[PDB]
């Protein structure tokens, strides 16, 4: 069981939902909770509801669908320590001390741990990418840009026999060429174009008709409260173009090299980033303190998680100049120091199956895939490896043989997080737990999502 403030993302007839563990109970409550005396819990049968979390299967080692049968709410007293466990990436999990979780060993063996066996510097199965395709979809991708960069408001004719009031869209951007990408759908989706304004070093296009106005008005109905509920119930798809707009128009590429998005709205920030997280890119949020206020800056650092993002995400971007920049400081990374504890050996027996060639230069390991040379740090003298050499690794032996086992190998790689710190409360806590039938565990955590075990 975990605290209530826990995010968790799940879904029914297709339709997903992000909201916390708390949140959750409370949507189904009314089916009715039924009190289990003998261990002191609440509970709620949704066996005949069809609710879908994310699970990690251990066997295939892939990311599955999994079935929850049983919402549990518990109240946990200081006759029970409670261990809150960080990861490097920010990630939090307040949990109870017989709580396991998905650890990787240096010998690239998956096994459960309970909280009170987790020491500093274990490596924790986090959220990672399924590897699934994706579809980008304009009309959503419209929406996040508006999102935005876009006005709504309200214009008073105020002709004569013709005293109508009609909802206003404006969407400001500095390019040109964004307008133009527009029109060209507004015209072929709704038949209607619009003339480019400038306002001083602002282009912009105002927008009156009926059916567009109201089309992206119920598309954002919600924004303030985190992902429009319309595009959320979704998916991926709807989600991942939104976010591509909200992107394209607020979105920042530094020379750190990284990603970075901001604004005042901090759940939408928030779900954003909880969203990303549960399909294996590793974003956090950091606060910027403002004029008159404070600014809420989604950041994406981690080389492996950066390349995942272009994939997704960056691809699609409509703003020429931020999709180039952003794939240059991708191919000009000089490298994320923080190894991960994995043993040389064991990877070497592994790669060994796909006729990978190792070799050595002092402290130095290289790996040969097709006669390229690939230098991996010095892992086979420090049993230390760091993830972004790793992946790059990963994706040669992947784009040489094709094969899904090694596919699997690089989506658990590009998901692990590191524990950091591990500190103890007795505080009043009521946590939350569901009953997943066969895997027995979900993906849900708070500024990260990370698999925990029943
Ligand atoms: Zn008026």
């Amino acid at each position: 069981c975990i605290d209530g403030k826990a995010k968790i993302i799940f879904e029914n007839e297709g339709e997903e939902h992000l909201t916390t563990m708390e949140e959750m109970y409370e949507r189904y409550k009314h089916l009715g909770e039924f009190y289990d005396e003998e261990y002191n819990r609440w509970g709620i049968d949704v066996s005949n509801v069809p609710i879908y979390v994310k699970s990690f299967d251990p066997e295939s080692k892939r990311v599955v669908k999994g079935k929850v049968n049983v919402i549990w709410k518990y109240e946990l007293g200081k006759d029970v320590t409670k261990y809150e466990i960080i990861t490097n990436k920010g990630t939090k999990i307040l949990t109870s001390p017989w709580h396991p979780f998905f650890v990787l060993t240096p010998d690239f063996k998956i096994v459960e741990k309970r909280a009170d066996e987790l020491k500093e510097g274990d490596i924790l199965i986090g959220g990672m990418p399924d590897g699934e395709d994706y579809k980008f979809i304009f009309d959503y991708w419209l929406a996040g840009f508006i999102a935005g960069d876009g006005c709504f408001d309200k214009y008073h004719s105020h002709v004569k026999g013709h005293e109508y009031i009609y909802d206003r869209l404006r969407i400001y951007d500095y390019r040109i060429e964004t307008f133009e990408i527009i029109n060209d759908y507004l015209e072929k989706t709704f038949g209607r174009k619009y003339s480019i304004q400038k306002d001083r070093n602002i282009y912009y296009i105002d927008i009156k008709a009926r059916n567009i106005t109201s089309h992206y008005l119920k598309l954002l109905e919600g924004i303030d409260n985190g992902i429009p509920p319309q595009i959320l119930k979704e998916g991926k798809n709807a989600v991942l173009s939104f976010i591509a707009g909200l992107f394209d128009a607020e979105g920042h590429v530094s020379n750190k090299p990284g990603i970075e998005l901001g604004m005042v709205n901090k759940r939408l920030i928030e779900d954003v980033t909880h969203y990303l997280n549960a399909l294996g890119i590793k974003a956090r949020i950091r606060e910027k303190l403002r004029k008159d206020g404070i600014d809420y800056v989604l950041h994406v650092e981690e080389y492996s998680s950066l390349l995942r993002f272009y994939e997704l995400i960056g691809k699609n971007l409509q703003n020429e100049e931020k999709r180039e920049k952003l794939e240059k400081v991708l191919s000009n990374h000089k490298g994320g120091n923080f190894g991960l504890p994995l043993n040389f050996n064991a990877f070497k027996e592994w790669a060994s199956e796909y006729g990978v060639e190792f070799k050595t230069n002092g402290s130095q390991t290289i790996a040969i895939i097709n006669d390229e040379r690939i230098s991996l740090g010095q892992w086979h003298t420090r049993n230390r490896v760091s993830k972004a050499v790793l992946v790059k690794m990963l994706r040669k032996l992947y784009e040489a043989t094709k094969d899904e086992e090694v596919k699997r190998m690089l989506h658990l790689i590009e998901g692990l997080e590191v524990v950091r710190h591990i500190t103890t409360t007795n505080e009043p806590r009521t946590f939350y737990d569901l009953t997943v039938e066969n895997y027995q565990n979900y993906l849900a955590g708070e500024n990260g999502m990370i698999f925990v075990h029943n």
